[PDB]
């Protein structure tokens, strides 16, 4: 049901990976900023940047044109989240609401831990319906096409069906670099004010400190280029590589808290 894929270059794991992503005619698109904030009434977009579970860092490049996902780097080394004892990697799928700028802030869209039971795909595009959110902000959002979803409202219904993720979560964000929730409305209301920070970005009336505005569908965007020419960012890197690189042996550390 998703109108996106992706066009993955170069193997996963390795320096010169990067996930492009694609609409429905085949066109590369910024995921940043040519995926609709909205998929449907009620429901927004989310990209997601890393499975639940999984321990890559990985992230939309807001500086690099058409803002694929790629892995952060410290020190020329790929960088991955510690296992943080009792759990393992991400406790969330972990991505970004596109359209969303959180002006310095962060300086990137805005970030949403969605707690569904499917474990999604690096750079699937997915609808969620907003639950809550955590102050930077963290939304909280359940996938709409979860089975459950429809006794998800509001974010006392993560305290009711899944006791125990809401303390978690707080705890992984305050333990992660270690080597409160607010409610829907509340959470809508941050979102849509990011979104109106990301207009003025994306129309060139505000300073852009830094974030690549390319885009390929954004009518009313001076930052839109043709899709044709865009398709060269893609085409002169590696191309796409089945075997993904070893990850380092000390990722599977489990770090305990004393």
């Amino acid at each position: 049901m998703s109108g996106f894929s992706t066009e993955e270059r170069a193997a996963p794991f390795s320096l010169e990976y990067r996930v492009f992503l694609k609409n429905e005619k085949g066109q590369y698109i910024s995921p940043f900023h040519d995926i609709p904030i909205y998929a449907d009434k009620d429901v927004f977009h989310m990209v997601v940047e890393v499975p639940r579970w999984s321990n890559a860092k990985m992230e939309i490049a807001t500086k690099d044109p058409l803002n694929p996902i790629k892995q952060d780097v410290k020190k020329g080394k790929l960088r991955y989240v510690a296992n943080l004892f009792p759990y393992k990697g991400y406790i969330w799928n972990y991505g970004a609401i596109p359209q969303t700028w959180e002006d310095p802030g962060a300086n990137a869209a805005i970030a949403v831990c969605e707690i569904g039971s499917k474990v999604c795909a690096r750079g699937e595009i997915i609808g969620v319906k907003v639950l809550g959110i955590l102050a930077d902000w963290k939304v909280i959002a359940i996938n709409v096409d979860d089975p459950d979803a429809a006794n998800y409202n509001d974010i006392n219904d993560v305290k009711r069906l899944k006791p125990g993720y809401l303390e978690a979560t707080v705890d992984w964000f305050r333990r992660y670099k270690v080597p409160e929730f607010k409610d829907k409305d509340f959470a809508i209301d941050i979102i849509k004010s990011t979104h109106d920070h990301w207009k003025a970005l994306v129309t060139k009336k505000t300073n852009g400190k830094g974030i690549s505005c390319m885009n390929t569908t954004l009518s009313e965007s001076p930052f839109k280029c043709d899709p044709d020419a865009a398709r060269a960012i893609v085409d002169a890197l590696p191309p796409p590589c089945e075997s993904a690189c070893t990850v380092p042996t000390d990722v599977d550390k489990w770090f305990h808290h004393q």
